[PDB]
């Protein structure tokens, strides 16, 4: 099975790529696995595969850390993401995001039901497992639980059957047969949960599949539109119908090659302690436990020699930056274009802890609009910050065509030099805020509202007659023939490779 | 003579350090020298010494580019600055800035007059030179003149004789015997000029010395207080009285080992076209010529085989970042402490194009103040943005004790995650602004006023009971014994030197 369609194949891909380290000696899921993974993520090292995890019994489970993190080289920086999608490992960020958006004006390719698959190789009933006895990781030393769920996909369906959503949301072990986790607005798992709560008749049928097709986990991390079933979007993106098996204890369908599947219910009434967790913005607030959603597990099915993917998230750079930020940016780019805004590109700079998105403007188009910064900033911020795709993003930075938004150095340069603090900015206090950012949930104002800004790093003549500077850099402040002479004589003179 | 006290010795130091490239084949001062230098600065390469400059005649002149720019290695990143000051080449930024501040509560060591020095080895009168016939560089292709003066020191004295100021301000050739240059408030060359203009009797006696003692050019780039004669401050800093010779045509005194000295007058009446120039923030606005100050040159004296230092300034990283930003930050640190503010450290992040300063707060002291963000932000911004040392800086970022302000990644992390846009900020519109920033002089508001902000990246409990998080990083989210085990087994397991 191809790497983008089968997690087990994905693991082999990483091995083939010389992007894997297999650890075959015993590793403790109490902190040690996650510490090694953290170090990998902070240094862009190879992904770790823990084949001998202390507490693994009856095939549950191995761990793969850092599945969507960065490689050291510039040439294949995003190669792990490219391996989620059948792209060359040198694929650019633009190419990855375009692949992720490609299905947005394609017909869905609905999934194909097959009678069995590897995820049915082993099963444990309601008398045979205990989630407290599995080798679930403690990821950060102050976490409020053992976070089994950092890289699987929750599956929930609307009561009417018309929308089946796939998404990542964290969850931790509560007891032998329950998890607790985040289920918060405006996320689709929350929107669906609310539908079941209003109906009031039953708990939500649920499955949580770990080690799913890599293309599927990418869509699970992207804010594709309300009502859109991720399976059919992934089908369209990959050009193939995904093969799904029915759960044993409910009528939901899981990828046939899922490594581990939990089947059960998401309560419409009960809650339990959840968190704290070392989160995407780089912090944990010890003791900050709050009531979260409560999941009951009725059955576990799994592959022989099952592998659990794990994100050891926190400070730069991990899946919460490479996937949450970039995939929200991609959706925001499309949203802006669908609102007739002249945006060519969007990216969430890593430097911003993925809290900013830089929007590259087609300034030819802007000029034809015959508008001003105040008006344009307002328009852009109303589109983005009133939409779910803008939820996680607190600062938008508008830049002109000379800036490569995928290069954080250049975004920081433009922001710092072209946007006058205050005057060139519009604050948005009456929009949904992202409480996980420390300055929101642990800050001086309302955790859930405001704290957003559009920062205009367009210069005045970019609205009127055209750019009126040249950069004071080697590229722009010297003629072509001179630059090439300099480069051709560089090592001759005594000064100092792309792949590396 | 020691490297910090003699430019010629400094050049040898760089050679000894394996930090110099000597180019002995003909190099054109029309763009080529500056293009090579620009490339050096954008790649942290070795400093170029152009020994065969097309147009050099009778010993005027060789060029040294990138005298205060960065080295590639992390261990000796700031080694060129350390060589200005007799510091080890591995000296940290903190150590360099502390050296630059050390003289601020020392008695001055006034200069020593000596009857001659190398700067008198050759001379040209008022019938023997023509500044249009020297190999003055064209530094950027759209510059409005040939900028002879990018790394020399202007010398001007108050009419009463009590203050002799040394400072860098740019200047370009106007004609055979005049320059034009920037002389703008609140700079000391402007303050002194204004004193002479109010007296109204004569033009200002002036000298411009190139290739001065490196310790002297560092102080020339620092906003030490009004009325303080830089020579005596450098004397105190270095523990030695600087040796100065009298000019031939006026009564000012220049360093005995200056490479090149121009003697003349700074007009109190005349102006001439100046600029545009590829400036520190990374831009040139072609055609943006304005009237600047006008200098008359009456005499040139110079060393045999004179060397002219040159800054090919613009995008990161050159002297306008390493020296302007850092030295303003140092002064701001002291200013804050002298105002009873609990600041331990200050630095202008390169990422900000040196337009921000990050201020590290002793939060134990802050807590004892029993204050709030609004009040504290106001206090800090009133101290800094009403003072000359704050002139160039448009954003101050307050951070707690866990942040190393000399590490721009960490400043960006803290800013992005701990300062709520709007609410956690105070805007300052009625302070002097820095017009050279594009968003000021070429922006939507007054070029000379406002556009400043204090951004509070202190979290709420840093004012009250203490930090209440731990970072989600390898350092903080794992116990010591585990971290050390991970590190000790890192290469054993299969994962991947300080000097490199
Ligand atoms: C890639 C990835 C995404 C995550 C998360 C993680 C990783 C690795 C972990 C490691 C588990 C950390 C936390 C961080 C935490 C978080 C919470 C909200 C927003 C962003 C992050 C959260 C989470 O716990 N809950 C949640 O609601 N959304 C998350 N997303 C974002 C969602 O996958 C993304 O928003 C999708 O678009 C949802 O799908 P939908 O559009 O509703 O169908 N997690
Ligand atoms: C290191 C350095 C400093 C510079 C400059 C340069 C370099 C290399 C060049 C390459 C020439 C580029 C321009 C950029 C330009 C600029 C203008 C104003 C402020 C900052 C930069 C300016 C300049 O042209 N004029 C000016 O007024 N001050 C400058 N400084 C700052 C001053 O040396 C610094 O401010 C000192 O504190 C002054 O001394 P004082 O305290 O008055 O005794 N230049
Ligand atoms: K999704
Ligand atoms: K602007
Ligand atoms: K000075
Ligand atoms: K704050
Ligand atoms: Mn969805
Ligand atoms: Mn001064």
């Amino acid at each position: 099975q191809p790497a983008h369609l089968c997690f087990r194949s994905f693991v082999e891909a990483l091995k083939v790529d010389n992007d894997l380290v297999e650890i075959n000696t015993p590793i403790d899921p109490n902190l040690e696995a996650a510490a090694i993974t953290r170090r990998v993520c902070e240094t862009n090292d190879k992904a770790p595969l823990f084949n001998n995890l202390i507490g693994m019994k009856n095939g549950l489970f191995r761990i793969l850390g850092a599945p969507g993190s960065l490689r050291k080289s510039s040439a294949d920086r995003y190669g792990r993401l490219a391996r989620h999608l059948a792209l060359p490992p040198t694929a650019s960020m633009r190419e990855i995001l375009d692949k992720m958006l490609s299905a947005s004006d394609m017909p869905p390719i609905p999934p194909t039901i097959v009678p069995t698959g590897p995820c049915k190789e082993n099963s444990l009933d309601d008398s045979e497992f205990d989630l407290t006895e599995l080798p679930v990781p403690l990821i950060h030393k102050s976490d409020g639980g053992k976070y089994i769920q950092t890289y699987g996909m929750h599956i929930v369906q609307s009561p009417d059957g018309t929308w089946t959503n796939w998404s990542i949301a964290r969850a931790m072990v509560h007891d032998k047969n329950h998890l607790t986790g985040l289920v918060i607005p405006p996320q689709h798992i929350w929107q669906i949960h609310q539908m079941w709560k209003k109906e009031g008749r039953s708990d939500v049928p649920w499955a949580l599949a770990f080690g799913v097709p890599p293309a599927a986990i990418m869509a699970s991390s992207m804010p594709i539109p309300d009502g859109v079933t991720e399976a059919g979007y992934v089908g369209a993106m990959t050009g193939s119908s995904l093969e799904l098996v029915k759960c044993d204890t409910n009528d939901l369908y899981v990828p046939a090659t899922s490594e581990i599947v939990l089947e059960g219910t998401l309560s419409i009434s009960e809650t339990g302690p959840e968190g704290p967790f070392g989160e995407m913005h780089g912090y944990i607030f010890p003791g900050d436990t709050h009531l979260g959603a409560k999941y009951k597990v009725n059955r576990i099915t799994y592959r022989n020699n099952a592998i659990m993917p794990m994100s050891s998230c926190g400070r730069l750079t991990d899946e919460t930056h490479t996937m949450i930020g970039s995939l929200a940016a991609a959706e925001i780019r499309k949203l802006c274009q669908q609102n007739d805004l002249p945006i060519t590109d969007a990216f969430a700079p890593f430097e911003s802890q993925v809290t900013w998105v830089a929007l590259r403007v087609d300034t030819e188009k802007l000029r034809a609009m015959k508008t001003t910064s105040e008006g344009f900033r307002k328009r852009v911020g109303d589109v983005v910050f009133n939409h779910k795709a803008g939820y996680t993003i607190h600062r938008l930075v508008l830049v002109g065509d000379d800036i490569d938004v995928y290069e954080g150095k250049d975004v920081l340069w433009a922001f710092s030099t072209r946007c006058r603090p205050g005057m060139d900015e519009t604050l948005f206090e009456d929009v949904r805020g992202f409480p996980l950012i420390p300055y929101m949930g642990h800050g001086n104002g309302p955790a859930h509202r405001g704290g957003k800004v559009v920062s205009d790093a367009l210069m005045p003549t970019e609205y009127t007659t055209g750019r009126n500077w040249e950069a004071a850099d080697f590229n722009q402040s010297y003629p072509e023939d001179l630059k090439q002479k300099v480069l051709d004589n560089w090592t001759k003179m005594g000064f100092s490779h792309h792949h590396h």
